[PDB]
């Protein structure tokens, strides 16, 4: 029996009996994401180069931050696009706090490599007037969240309290149809996903975990190594496949790089939801407090056995 | 001036007063690049879930075997999918010899990475009857070649001797428009793509040429890392970004793992003509006189300088 | 600000605080149309005619038979293409009875022609195990109704109790775009729609109502005439321009062609909702109560200055 | 075996030795239906509606002259370029001259487009004639001189209808691919049809032969059928479902419109080729609409055409009353 991302929130949502404002905000959410992905694989380029006669970044934002705003859901909007959270006008507002990369990995997006929007989604928990002080909220507090991946194909990661599920976007129907229900992690991988360019300034426990899965003592093969460049790509791939995903912190970078509030904490929760963990190496990513919108956190996630492993060699150097 | 693909070959092809074969070989595969790509979009999956009330690889070999066949333009194809080279029927033989990886990278296509269709093109050199033979010619005989990369978009990508061009897919109108024009890489990069966990198998040559890009010995900057594991893309990154990439031997695959024909040719060709390198260290890769339709390669290609140095610490190691 | 269908009809819906099925039901038809407007257009017919080497009726009727069936909305589901009532299986079954035409006028798309599908919902009460009697009821008693038209792009036209909406299907991303709010029909038309072949059959009073649109009497502009022989875009152009729809009786059908149920019903109702009015000379088409589900009535809607006249004359003769 | 224009069109052109001339023109002309097909079917509508705020909104009409004068002047194809957009020939810039003097209509039927009405691009090409500049006068040739024309319908699948002197070619679209698929080859007309096409509201004011042959199709005098009747308002739908079920298309001579409506250069003519090529007829009343030399790039001219005995039939009427 066909199940699109709609029907399955619908009967969530029906099943908790709540007021329809979650449904709404992931309804704009896909929408926006389906016009993401139309823009992201360039339809209407041709126009562009003169076929008539005659900012992927910021379009993703803009559609975004306009379907969020439309949902009648949201009150405060944290995007890595904007210097200040965005406080939605007083007669649109809704219940919920939503912090998101709209096209993330875009950087390197003029090589055409993977994409995609991230999302994770809070309830306020004050009356007071909406502030940028609603966005601060630990990982823990997460209502929702997930990805969208503009890979080979687009699909959607939407993580709840009833686990994680994968719908894939028929474009020929604009429907994002269930395909992978209450998926669990490996519990232990043979991937190992980071960025090697940086091994000079590798934090000692970083390189010793790298080169046990290079150079294992047990007779096991060593791990394979991929690294897209694009935490969405190198993420899913980890849920799919298991195995491990490290931007971890080193002395030139205390904090890592990738962004806690939009990056770090909704693939955290869906690896948790998931059956897997996502450290800082001091603590776990969700229950970071952050103190600033646009903080940095280490992270290090994927399936437990691997994560555990990695904190293993963590602790032993401090 | 808006310029597609099927115009600039058809230019370049009465401005060479040809027979017009190598035209209809060139929109025949075009017409299939679509059609794959619509597909690996996930087309119309939903019917596969039941919408109505009631294999990737497969399908791409199908839609180039049979889309080619159908040109009237080639008599030899060779494919990854295929164990014997397919001789095209009488009624329908060409003069040009096919040797293409329909949807190279699907391997692990479930976790949505980018993958893509690499093509190389040969006249028949010999009068004999069609047969296997016919393919194994030296890379450096090829007329054209190239790729479809299915990305955030899908481009592609063709060499011949004019040069390297780069055309995009408007799946809004379902035209390759001609989006960077005589294209030429990097002298020298700042990204280094290899999958380090065979790092255990590395000849010593590899190990030092890498060493030297996480700790360079000269003061400067450590080159970035990117592998994702699908060599159209890894390769389309080199060319659009420049630096290198690496598949050297290793235990299992002792004589590399990526195809001389249809993938290691091919991408080699693309990068000579974009002013790149692409050596298996001893040789050239287009110099290589292959004996079997799928034999293995080593491959180290890219920007020139990163290649030449790649070399220099081949030769103290030789 | 932009809506669409299924944020429109669940905002209904929360405000109407009901039981969520006629948002399940409406959302399903929605992709059911999605469906049958990308075959209608031809996506994907290069694979009928050999692309890869190796109906609409039916197809567009599986589509809506199984995502209404799939919505657990519906019990009773009357169609053009099967000769009784389909009940829907007890453990999917909902309170709504959908009468439809899933790809009505398609005789003629051999042509390309316009071509539609109607739907009308009544609400089942009964606490009897559904049976095809559940469709025998007044069109007064309509839930909701409308129609999807495939003509040059694709409009779903919804009527509730709330009035006419107008949603645009954008190919591009797949979505219902409300483009039309609360759509009233023009006082008075210039432009008379029949099948004027019937000449020789007409009632007397229908022939008189058409010669005082070619000869006005009271010396106005005479109409316009316009037959695309396809209710649902006749229907429509009647809905924006205004003017007059006939199909009465003739020889062949002598209580007309088209069906009460599915075909009359909807429009009227969609037409009454608009302020228009649709008649079969005795009585408001919704005010027939069927005995049979497949049985025809005919049917004069239009613009209410328009079917006025039309009854004016109709009176004049009986 | 699987064939799009671009070979079908191609493989002639390898038969007859050409310079690539009249393909890169037919392309072009591929490129900017496909884009207008595109466009028509709303492709970004929801942009226009404000998914993404405030940031082509041309009326399809206005985008379509657009794409269809662009892509022409970009095939380096054409000469002259005339359309019922525009009051005077467009001259192509030296720069990019060819052979061809095309003439087309970018969006007939858009006048309705808003109850989404069946619309389409028609076209006809002819080979320059003259050695002079190019100027206006090299489009007033008669339909006789055409080398190819056609139209694409955009109704409920997109389809492009091709006539050259091999006969009629019928290519559907595919959206998903953007391919133009032959699916109908070497197309022929019904020797007769059963439906009669005509604005009827203009009764008024028609002609007499118009009256006769009409009420001859609603009250026949020999115990046939009466003809059913059909009509879109939208030439391009109208005379496809001619060509494809056979039967009449008629927008005739009036009193108050005394050379019809439809333009003879870029509406009557087409139209009268596909149907020539087709094996039926296409007839002012007094002529062969291709017969007809025109004098006046935008002249209008009567029009009726299809199935060759029901227009036989009308020019009896029309004989009769004159
Ligand atoms: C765990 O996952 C979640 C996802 C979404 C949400 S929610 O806050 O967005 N609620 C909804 O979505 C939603 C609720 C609802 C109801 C419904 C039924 C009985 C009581 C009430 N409520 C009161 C009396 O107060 C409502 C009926 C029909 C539809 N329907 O089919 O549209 C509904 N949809 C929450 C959790
Ligand atoms: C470097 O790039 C290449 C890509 C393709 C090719 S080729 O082998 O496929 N030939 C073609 O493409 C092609 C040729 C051609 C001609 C043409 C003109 C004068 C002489 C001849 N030939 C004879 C007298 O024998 C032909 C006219 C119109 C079109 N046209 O616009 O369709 C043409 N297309 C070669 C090289
Ligand atoms: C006139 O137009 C219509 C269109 C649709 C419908 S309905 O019957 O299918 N109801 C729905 O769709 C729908 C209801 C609903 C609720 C909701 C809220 C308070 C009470 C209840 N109900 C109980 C306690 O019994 C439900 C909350 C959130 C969403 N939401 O935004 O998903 C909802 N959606 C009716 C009429
Ligand atoms: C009846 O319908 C028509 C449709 C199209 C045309 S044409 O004028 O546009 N010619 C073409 O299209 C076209 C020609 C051509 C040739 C070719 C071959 C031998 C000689 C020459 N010519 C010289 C020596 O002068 C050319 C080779 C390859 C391709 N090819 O497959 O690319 C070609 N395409 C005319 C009529
Ligand atoms: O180049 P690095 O330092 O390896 O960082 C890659 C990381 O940066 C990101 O691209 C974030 O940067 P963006 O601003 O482009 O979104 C992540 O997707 C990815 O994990
Ligand atoms: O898994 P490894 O050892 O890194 O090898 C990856 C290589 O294998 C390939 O995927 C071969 O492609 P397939 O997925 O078609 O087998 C190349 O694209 C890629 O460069
Ligand atoms: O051809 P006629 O007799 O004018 O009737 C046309 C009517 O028939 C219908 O096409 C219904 O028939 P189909 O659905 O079987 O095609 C209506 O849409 C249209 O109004
Ligand atoms: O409404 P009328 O007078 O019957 O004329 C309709 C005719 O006018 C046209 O619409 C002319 O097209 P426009 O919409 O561009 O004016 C033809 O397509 C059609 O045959």
């Amino acid at each position: 029996d066909v199940n699109t991302l709609t029907r399955f929130v619908m009967e969530e949502g029906r099943k908790a009996r709540g007021t329809g404002e979650l449904t709404q905000l992931l309804n704009s959410l896909c929408t926006a994401v389906k016009a993401i992905s139309s823009a992201v694989r360039k339809a209407g380029i041709a126009h562009l180069y003169g076929i008539a006669g005659s900012k992927l970044d910021v379009l993703s934002n803009d559609l975004v931050m306009n379907m969020l705003k439309s949902s009648f859901a949201t009150c405060v909007l944290v995007s890595e696009e904007d210097k200040h959270a965005i406080i939605v006008e007083p007669e649109k507002r809704g219940k919920y706090v939503v912090c998101f990369d709209p096209l993330d990995g875009s950087s390197n997006i003029d090589c055409l490599v993977s994409v995609g929007t991230i999302f994770g989604i809070y309830r306020k928990k004050s009356t007071d007037e909406p502030s940028e002080k609603d966005a601060l909220q630990p990982g823990r507090n997460l209502v929702a969240a997930g990805y969208a991946l503009y890979g080979s194909a687009t699909m959607l990661v939407l993580a709840m309290d009833c686990g994680v599920n994968c719908f894939m976007l028929d474009p020929a129907i604009g429907e994002f149809i269930l395909v992978d229900k209450d998926v669990k992690i490996k519990k232990k991988g043979k991937i190992y996903s980071l960025n090697e360019g940086y091994a000079r300034d590798f934090d000692p426990a970083v390189t010793e975990y790298i080169q046990r899965k290079k150079f294992p003592p047990d007779n096991s093969a060593p791990y394979g190594a991929r690294y897209v460049g694009s935490m969405v790509a190198d993420v899913h791939r980890t849920l799919v496949y298991g195995g491990i995903f490290l931007y971890p912190a080193n002395k030139k970078s205390p904090n890592g790089k990738l962004r806690l509030l939009y990056e770090c904490n909704p693939m955290a929760y869906v690896m948790e939801k998931a059956g897997g963990m996502a450290t800082t190496g001091k603590e776990a990513v969700l229950d970071v407090i952050p103190t600033d919108i646009h903080q940095r956190a280490p992270v290090i996630l994927g399936s437990p056995d691997d994560v555990l492993e990695f904190l293993k060699v963590y602790e032993k150097h401090s």
